[PDB]
């Protein structure tokens, strides 16, 4: 695998966007996994609608803005056949009936890929499938107040995560130090937050915060 | 809760055991609950005597190799004070007279405890405890012929189990179908058997083949 | 198409084969189909030479052990006019001069055709055709290791394909609901190998492992 | 000695482990007698770190994943006074430079026992000793392709070996005597990793001709 990455360069992320106060992140989460695959598949980007995801998705198991999973997400995808854009269904903040219309569909997927639970895994896929849908324990205030830097938070839990993020690339310190690689990691609290809505995760310093526990991307 | 956890790579779990062509699973489940309740109370792993189980558990209600509960057999461990180790009391796989002789009792404990009948609150267990017991409907030719993979049996009862076993842990990992997570299972068929003696058995799929239906662990 | 295929059922497919430490998958994969088409003409299955195309088929682009392709082995029957058979040109696992003999040869051919790269496709050719030519993405321990089950790699790629095989089928495990579907897929690594030689493999997952992107079968 | 053996029923063993694709096998045998020795002394099994040998026995004549000498990995764990846990330092499958942390070390040795080149002699050292390090020719396709039994190959090599492993028993078929064998290569391969190595066919594999354990 390279030794940087960052997909944004390739044309496959949408702007940092904002899930407000509602517990949508695995929405946000899924929909910039999706934007990429989309993006890999038809060299289109086309931003999509978490609004759809949390109206519609709850008989594949997810609970709007009471959270929900990535994958849960994929598979809504998959068994409606489709999801809209976010221009044609754009985004409120808060769960309402499902307003989905197959006609501004602009994305589809058959499936998903969980993988396996080592970052040496999470690396090869981003290195070679584009971004991917990961959850963290982001639950320590470090996290809330993250401005710049590489992020390590020394309580942090590698099995019990609490938000879904993207992983859009990974770097390095330097060429010659295994020092202080990152994530680069796309989140979804808006511009304002950490590095333009973006935070750099400690990589390869033994799953921190659980960023290669839950890592996942749908089947496009 | 954690996403994957295996309590083999803590040192709760001994080697897989076979129980011969005896129905004495519920003593292979109970001893397997109670080393791994006895190592997180002393750090000592120490096989644990199914055919004390087998001899001496009927006044609990348990029938030797005619069947028997995992309750009944912690049941005992509290009323008679103790157990005997396998190395001192080794298995025959026959019913017969109670041999059970206090020098050599290595565990003990103080009842049991049941767990709700929801794979989430199995799940939480698993997560907070070490290995679980539980029983599972293992009557089906497809059980017999495991060999890896996650197993699951279109005609599985989730009410009617007939086999005492063990959760170890659970994870997932990718599949065709996108039916990923699974319980790990340790039987009592020997190391020939299944994947090293152990299944996969289909985890989050309405309470397949019954496992979370009867699951308890003892209170040490 | 139906709703599953088994070629082997109708006598299109002789026994699994054993490439040995040879880079010839190619000339299995092509003679394989090639056996199929033959029995679809005649009504007679006869075991054709891998040894034949190894070392006669370079001026068509094949470089024996080390590499191939089953189109330019189907332009060397063609060119040719035939192909010997197994029992007349056994198989040595390295590349010698060519020894053909038109004698006995027992197939020919008039071309191939390319299927479109989709498993809609792929599988409408199967169903009408026989055992088609494929190659897929088979390095990957995992695919070493395969013992039962369907095959589903997460880092599976739908390019990069290093290994020519047969498909001879496809179906459906489980449920049909579930859409647990597989390629019923004949490998030439001995019969030790994976479900005594063949593999099912991941189906209607955008072109898992790549099964689609390089499927044919020769004209006759 | 014993007709039978199997160490994993006396708490001498880790569970299975994977190396991924990275050649260090020698450094997965040599943890793994370590933990064998480490419990016969102490009591505790705890999982030792691959990746502090892979990264750190270089000076001992190891290279990474390019391969590597059990022998020099217990030489190692000498020099260095110690070697890490599993948890503390744990496996990434590519060879970096050394982290090792002493505050972290859970195990150390004082040299290393190489067994004589004799089936009877790899036996005597099992039964009273605990999981020896062994290397093996597994360069045939027959071991890829494991899944049970007793294990021969008639092409196998007794001088040529490349593959370091673990011996944790041996037993008996009432032969087809064998060695029980722990691999590197994850749960799926052979039966839960483990492989039953023909015992007593002239060396086979050359399972007797590179055995050697940690003096703790
Ligand atoms: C988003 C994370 S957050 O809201 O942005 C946040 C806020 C502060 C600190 C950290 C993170 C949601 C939050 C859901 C929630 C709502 C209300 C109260 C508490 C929480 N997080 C989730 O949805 C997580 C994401 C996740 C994905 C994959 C693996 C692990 C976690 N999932 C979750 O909360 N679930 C999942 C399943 N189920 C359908 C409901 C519970
Ligand atoms: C072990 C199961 S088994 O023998 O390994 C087996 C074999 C093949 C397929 C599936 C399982 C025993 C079998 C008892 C038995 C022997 C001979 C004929 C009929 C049955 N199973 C039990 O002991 C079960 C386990 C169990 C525990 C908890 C909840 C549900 C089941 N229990 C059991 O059979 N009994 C009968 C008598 N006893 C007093 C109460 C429960
Ligand atoms: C057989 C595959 S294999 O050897 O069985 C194998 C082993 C382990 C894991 C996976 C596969 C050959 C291998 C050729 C090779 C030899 C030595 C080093 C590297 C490779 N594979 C091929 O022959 C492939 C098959 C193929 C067909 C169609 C599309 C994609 C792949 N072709 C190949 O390798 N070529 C083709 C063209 N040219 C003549 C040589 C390179
Ligand atoms: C592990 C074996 S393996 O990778 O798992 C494997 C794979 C397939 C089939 C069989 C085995 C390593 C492999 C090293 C390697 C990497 C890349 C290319 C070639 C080789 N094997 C070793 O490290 C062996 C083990 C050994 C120990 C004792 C006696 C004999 C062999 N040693 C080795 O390769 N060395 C020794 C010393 N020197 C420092 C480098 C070469």
């Amino acid at each position: 695998a390279p030794r940087s990455v960052d997909w944004r360069e390739k044309g496959y992320v949408t702007p940092v966007k904002n899930q407000g106060q509602c517990g949508s992140c695995w929405a946000f989460s899924a929909t910039g996994a999706l934007e990429g695959q989309m993006f890999r598949k038809t060299g289109r980007l086309i931003s999509l609608s978490e609004q759809n995801l949390v109206d519609c998705s709850g008989p594949q198991g997810n609970e709007g803005c009471n959270g929900g999973l990535m994958d849960y997400a994929f598979q809504y995808v998959q068994d409606n056949g489709g999801l809209d854009s976010e221009e044609s269904y754009p985004y409120e903040a808060t769960e309402e009936s499902c307003k989905y219309n197959p006609k501004y569909s602009v994305a589809n997927d058959a499936g998903f890929v969980d993988i396996p639970k080592q970052e040496k895994a999470l690396m090869k896929a981003v290195a070679t499938v584009g971004p991917i849908s990961v959850a963290i324990d982001a639950g320590h205030e470090s996290f809330l107040f993250y401005k710049e830097g590489i992020y390590f938070e020394p309580d942090c839990s590698s099995e019990d995560m609490d938000h879904g993020v993207l992983v859009v690339g990974y770097g390095f310190e330097s060429t010659e130090s295994d020092n202080n690689k990152y994530w680069l990691v796309k989140n979804s609290w808006g511009e304002e937050w950490g590095m333009g809505g973006y935070v750099k995760m400690a990589k390869d310093r033994r799953n921190h915060c659980g960023i290669a526990s839950a890592a996942s991307y749908p089947t496009v």
